[PDB]
């Protein structure tokens, strides 16, 4: 029954992290347990077509005004001039199957209306009250009739798709999207990281290689009455450490206050976990960012912009029941009155060619497409034909022609190979990261989590802190928070 | 009379439309000035064309209750009051030429991260051009050369904002949320015209400069004119600008208002941490558009050099970036100038330009030198032509062609004068580097006592230096004399 001082579940950027700390105080006999057979958990670089390399998981380093993590990254390149990261916010680009390019138009004037449904969505909470939420689609519909006398039919066609690109920040369907979270403050530029995989390495390589234990999947941890805790591999291994740092996934952890021990990534928790713990899972969800990568053989495409949207398909009629509905009860029943297709919602596509030099095409999605896509990710003939489509259109809105299927070995575009990411698949995982369905308070969740199931039972993870919450630097924090706590303790 | 009001401002207007409103009568409304309107006022020029020489926009049409009182007006009739102008800037440096929407350059990218910096850096108190270096020195890791170059130059649109250039512009004030998009008034003397005519003509007496107030503990204000005729009223609104204002704090001027007893301690204080903008107009007019009509907002930035980019890359801190800045002549090139291309808007051939003090004054002093304005102004204007398609501007100012038809001619122009005059000194209230612009709301809200108080732009938080602030704290103080006497 080996002895530790620390035992971290999880190689994710916080369990790293917390390792990274612990060792950087001092801290001896710890030990990093992961389930699957790499570390880096939703931060994983992949390879493709030629030895081109993708993060399938997180790809930005979001608010680099503040973002602990991305600033010290930008010290470690100032200092050797080493390349680690690139600045690739552009003008986006929005396309409607019909109407073209409708972004920066002198009519259509989309960006200033949007910007002016985002101060409305501010006002509308800002304001201090009993508010109540709604879904972010119930509130793009309640700024379309509350300033329809201001807006053109054009814009009340299209704006309401246009703003849909939000749905890739949360991974969910606007119907699906608390609206009072919808809005969050950037604070700043991001930056593409090139290779998250060398910040996971680098942060790995912080602490001691035999502290790490990969294809470990720990299956239950009991808090014994003599001060301790007992951790369980699934391969009988057995460990008792004085702390534990739990970082699995809200979704992963969230099977803990399910009956039914034989769930991949389960724990068992003995005592169970505190109520404040299982009913906060009551108050936030999951969300589902996925993504698809197109390769082409060469770039032969304009890259006025690395920042491209399609729009899902609008109708006049909407414009109509709008003009006509005298209230928001009225234009439900109104809207209510087939078959998902690449133009059912938004997709966000990065054009890599100008911000990297390559190729290819990361293309983000949300719920519930992306469980549908993700589940047919082996059939690639299947997903051609999906994505085609939509793959014309930007390349016909580029200056380029139709995309030729090459997946199976000039001026037109060839597909070479398609890479689809398996979060909602993948039991260490199960969605992409913390989301809110209307009616959520993720503060629930931060405030149990960082306060512990009990003094030694701790938990750390993206999901486990308010500033970065759902960020890969939120979760690095989260690492260092609980790991700094512990080495005061174990300090005195 | 029941209650006086001093100044015809929109401010004024609408306290005496509201008294009004309230029953309340035998009330007056004393302005210096030959019309009503204040710094509200529309001018005419060629053609007949229209232009407001003074407010033009509804501001933070979202909140905005003047602007929803004049929506509900055209939602009945069908009127044009208004358009929704909105547009995206083109940027123009007269080396470069556009510089807006570009691929490489991304600068309303940065622009947007410079605000977010603001908003963090001040949650002490510089110029907004401090700010902008601040930023610059500490992300320059992140930003390139021509961004170090230029977007100290485009940022620099929010000194049209104030009316103030960046080195005398409050930083901590310089960045402020809109609560919503603008809509040009297409006559704010519609506006005007309404509430005038909302109360009693024989109220109103024009040409009547006030030039004391005075309060006897025997509850009764007593107010006259210049002109010798005295006045006397239970309640006084006094609604003249900040700028006016502030001459009583000191010793016979224009305009100045001679209070007994002088003004409380909290309200002269107020005007060492509050001071005025100046916001100014000149109307470009053409023979017809012979121009593309891409945008409504053209913004032309001063020049810019590259030496002040090594500047930024070799500086160690803060305070010798500034010595290596340290280190004449003013054209239209040395600041950033405001034009709205009124043809795509409003269908007229016709350019509002705004600017900013220092440069204000300068420029409407020479407001009668037509050629000495076309002069200053025509290489900016030749830049913008080019940059939409067009020639250079023909001096048709002369009433006499015949060889047109194909270039843009202008054919007058529209200065205007608020500061010089005496009656509103400048245009509107605007912050300098360690200014509070709370404590001028607060001590005009409470007022000099129950019977001496105060309405005006500066006399309120929300709408602050717009017109419908002004419009709203007319109101205020209105109400709160209506009850008091309707007792
Ligand atoms: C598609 C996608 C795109 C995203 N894009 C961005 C972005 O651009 N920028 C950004 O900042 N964030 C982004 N995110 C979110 C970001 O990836 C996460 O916030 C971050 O990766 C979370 O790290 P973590 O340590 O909190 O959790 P994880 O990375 O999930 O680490 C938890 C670890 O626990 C392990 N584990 C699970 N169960 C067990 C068990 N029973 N026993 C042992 N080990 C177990 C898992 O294998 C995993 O390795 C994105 C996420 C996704 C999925
Ligand atoms: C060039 C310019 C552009 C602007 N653009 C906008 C805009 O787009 N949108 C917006 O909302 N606001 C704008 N403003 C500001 C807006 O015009 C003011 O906020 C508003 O007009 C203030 O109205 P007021 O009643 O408070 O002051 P005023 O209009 O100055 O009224 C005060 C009155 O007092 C009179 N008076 C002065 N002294 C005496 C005296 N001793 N005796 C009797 N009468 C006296 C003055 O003649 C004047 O009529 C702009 C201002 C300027 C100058
Ligand atoms: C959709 C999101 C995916 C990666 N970041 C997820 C953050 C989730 C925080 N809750 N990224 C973007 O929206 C984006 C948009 C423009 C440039 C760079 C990134
Ligand atoms: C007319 C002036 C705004 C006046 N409104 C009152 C502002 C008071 C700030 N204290 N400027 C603008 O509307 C403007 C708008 C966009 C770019 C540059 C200027």
């Amino acid at each position: 029954p080996a002895k530790k001082k620390v035992i971290i579940i999880g190689a994710g950027i916080a369990g790293l992290k917390a390792a990274s700390t612990l060792h950087q105080n001092g801290i001896q006999d710890c030990l990093v347990l992961e389930a699957r057979d790499r570390v880096g958990g939703r931060l994983q670089t992949v390879t493709g077509y030629q030895g081109r390399k993708y993060d399938i998981g997180a790809s930005w380093h979001h608010d680099t005004l503040t973002n602990p993590l991305f600033l010290e990254e930008a010290q470690l390149s100032l200092n050797d001039g080493r390349t680690r990261f690139v600045f690739d916010d552009d003008n986006f680009i929005y396309i409607d199957e019909e109407r073209g390019r409708v972004d920066h138009d002198k009519e259509l004037l989309l960006e200033i209306v949007d910007n002016e449904m985002s101060k409305f969505a501010e006002l509308e909470f800002h304001q201090h009250l009993g508010v109540s939420d709604c879904s972010f689609f119930q509130l793009v519909m309640k700024y379309l009739l509350q300033r329809r006398q201001f807006l053109t039919n054009d814009q009340i066609r299209y704006l309401p798709q246009l703003c849909r690109y939000l749905e890739l920040w949360h991974g969910l369907d606007w119907k699906l999207l608390s609206a009072k979270d919808t809005y969050f403050g950037h604070q700043g530029r991001n930056a593409f990281a090139l290779n998250y995989d060398s910040v996971v390495q680098r942060i790995a390589q912080s602490f001691p290689q035999n502290w790490l234990k990969l294809s470990c999947e720990v299956k239950s941890i009991t808090r014994e009455p003599s001060k301790n805790v007992t951790v369980n591999c699934e391969d009988g291994t057995v460990y008792n450490a004085d702390y534990v740092i739990i970082t699995v996934p809200q979704s992963v952890l969230n099977l803990s206050v399910q009956p039914e021990k034989n769930l991949r990534g389960r724990i068992e928790f003995q005592p169970p976990l505190k109520p404040v713990i299982q009913d906060a899972f009551d108050k936030i969800h999951f969300g589902a960012l996925g993504k698809v990568i197109f390769e082409f053989e060469e770039c032969c495409w304009s890259n006025e912009s690395s920042k491209i949207v399609t729009l899902a398909n609008s109708t006049n009629e909407f414009v109509e029941i709008v003009r006509n509905a005298e209230n928001l009860d009225e234009l439900d029943s109104m809207l209510e009155r087939t078959s998902v297709t690449c133009w059912s919602q938004p997709l966000f596509f990065v054009n890599l060619s100008k911000s990297t030099g390559v190729a290819s095409f990361m293309m983000l999605m949300q719920a519930p497409l992306t469980n549908h896509i993700e589940s047919i990710r082996e059939d690639k003939e299947r997903l051609f034909s999906f994505f085609q489509p939509v793959l014309n259109k930007i390349m016909k809105c580029l200056d380029s022609e139709d995309v030729i299927d090459g997946m199976r070995p000039a001026n037109k575009p060839v597909l070479r190979n398609i890479i689809v990411s398996n979060w909602t698949r993948d039991p260490y995982s199960r969605g992409a990261y913390s989301a809110c369905f209307p009616g959520d308070d993720p503060v629930d969740m931060v405030v149990a989590m960082s306060n512990g199931q009990d003094s030694r039972i701790r938990f750390a993870g993206e999901h486990t802190i308010m500033d970065g919450a759902g960020c890969a630097y939120g979760a690095w924090e989260s690492g260092r928070r609980e790991a700094t706590r512990i080495s005061d303790l174990l300090k005195l």
